[PDB]
């Protein structure tokens, strides 16, 4: 087998999900015992579940999600591509059962739910105040994250000379 | 059946929609005696010489009709157009589906359709000292338009969605 | 050596090869404009023999990536094309074929999309209005359909209030 | 002679582009004759080139990128689906060998590149003036291009000279290209 | 074909995970690292999994092997937009391309400080200015400086004397990288 070391053998085993092709071995279909697909795992004659003419495994299911899924148990990692429905993806986590997976989607769903979903910026806002003498200072010191909105005077010693409503975002 | 008991029944079924194989099972295909696929049903006699039943229709929007069938669940890729998926739903006549799509579609048309930002305006008062309690607490979604002073008449604002 | 038409140029099922993507429809799909190059192949004509392979496929020197939406015209009526797909695209394949209720239909989505994408300058119409303090609450609160409030100003008439209006084109 | 071989002077060929098949005619590859697909325009006496099982014209490249470069030589405008790369199509632009092809590439990045990056933008301002009766003649009147900054009450008086000037204005407008 | 006449090409099929490529065993020497290099030479008596259709085997996921494939082919890293670089990053390790998984993680870094970055700072400034002065001071700032409000604050009395000072002018500038 080409990726693998000279020497050893691999089972290489065809499954038609709902009418496409996907090549794998046997040992990449142990990752989960849980999973039905772990029959495979195991060489049997005597368990001749449906194939097709080409030898390939029958199983009714929408190929497009399955990539990701098989995909989890080449490499323990969860991928999916920005055009395709996690939806999808976590009905096939689970037809195929397999938990570790089912729980990473849920996540990857929730994740990307509260960045959608979400009202306006949420405002704060303080009035600050200031004697005169020290008006260019309250203004060029600015905190670092605050917006001016308005200077407001009033006057007529601790006479509070200019009024100053000053804002800042909130990002949640 | 790999991912059904050890004997059972499970007739395997090949769909050309459109010059595209799509393989389900007899079994999905009958989900509902309405639509015209129900007459695949059943095992009885347009084929090609690869046995598969002919759909003149675009196989692209199929995927998401045939996965109802397979779990009930309606599911659309996002590049996907959900006018597409509700002509086809129709199409196949499968009643309970062609609900769920045009839900979808209302769904994200409140979201998408809906005259400008309406803006909303009131004029609180307050006396000096409660300048800072009144900016500070101010209400849920409103923002600060200007602050007047006259003690001081303080302008808010807030859209409506 | 074609002494005569090909076997099943008259077949219900017809393959289309559209630039190497194979595209399965009916005849009768393709009767449905007359005006259309795609007609040819509804009414049997001679000529398409010279662009169809072994199989039996049709051959079509295209673009098949916008070639769907104009054959699913074709099969419903309707317009309908994918989110990532530029009509600008499809309005060629719609002249191509020769299809002029849909090159139309195809001319309206793109001119639909232009009006909402490419706003220009919104300019502005701007009014001051004149309210006594009492009268204060009432003038903004219940402000013309479709004005912002801009500011509130006194004056020691007791307050002018400026308010606005976009204009969309 | 010996036989009589149809499908030998055919009008149709059929690439093999890295494992993807793409259909054309011998013409369409006739638009740029120092592109190498050259080869294949004309019904070539003594050539024969590596063909697979099924006679197509095998070429090592990414088939996905090619769409526009045969599109290119079908009718001759450039046109890339929204989720493409036009890096891509730039290196195949380049490996075919399509000078006006490449060139009208260049033109598709850097154009969108101008676009995705460029300075915030520069305001201009100016205060007007006027009587407060004149308070609806100077909003009714703003010309074309001008945003509302502010209007300032400047409470009038009773002074000598200084006897001109209600209310001011502020007021902007944006500057572009 | 693409090659000059009477040139030497042996071309290989990859069968990817259930997905064909078509190559060349030249373009599978870039790295003599890679697994992928065990086809450089038409060596004789390999015999590395291959199917029916003398294509070698591959367990791999083939969506993500195009961007791979095509470093492999002329050296440059693309992508396309709808594609997830963490999956290309994947099979990036699983052939062992070194230079190539350096490119890829630049590309992730690069569009992660894009995504998350911080909104922009601001600098204000409260300058003050004779009424009559008031129109150049505004027409007139510099390059960068946005208006923000003004502030009437000398008294009806004063108002147009010159030890005056009449308005109070706020002014801010954002800063960019």
């Amino acid at each position: 087998a080409l990726a693998q070391r000279p020497g050893s053998v691999s089972k290489w085993v065809r499954l038609n999900v709902g009418g496409t092709y996907f090549l794998t071995t046997r040992q990449t279909l142990c990752r989960d015992p849980k999973s039905f697909l772990y029959r495979l795992c195991q060489a049997d004659p005597d368990l001749d579940s449906d194939k097709d003419e080409t030898g390939a495994y029958l199983i009714d299911r929408d190929p497009t999600y399955f990539g990701p899924v098989l995909n989890y148990l080449r490499h323990g990692k969860l991928v999916i591509n920005k055009d395709l429905a996690e939806e999808g993806v976590l009905e096939e986590a689970e037809f195929y059962n397999i938990t570790s997976l089912i729980k990473l989607v849920k996540d990857k769903i929730r994740e990307r739910d509260s960045k959608t979903s979400q009202v306006p910026v949420k405002h704060v806002y303080r009035v600050l105040q200031c004697q005169e003498e020290e008006l260019t200072q309250m203004v060029s010191t600015m905190s670092d994250g605050w917006k001016f909105e308005q200077l407001v005077s009033i006057g007529s010693e601790d006479q509070a000379e200019f009024l100053c409503v000053v804002s800042k975002e909130l990002h949640n």
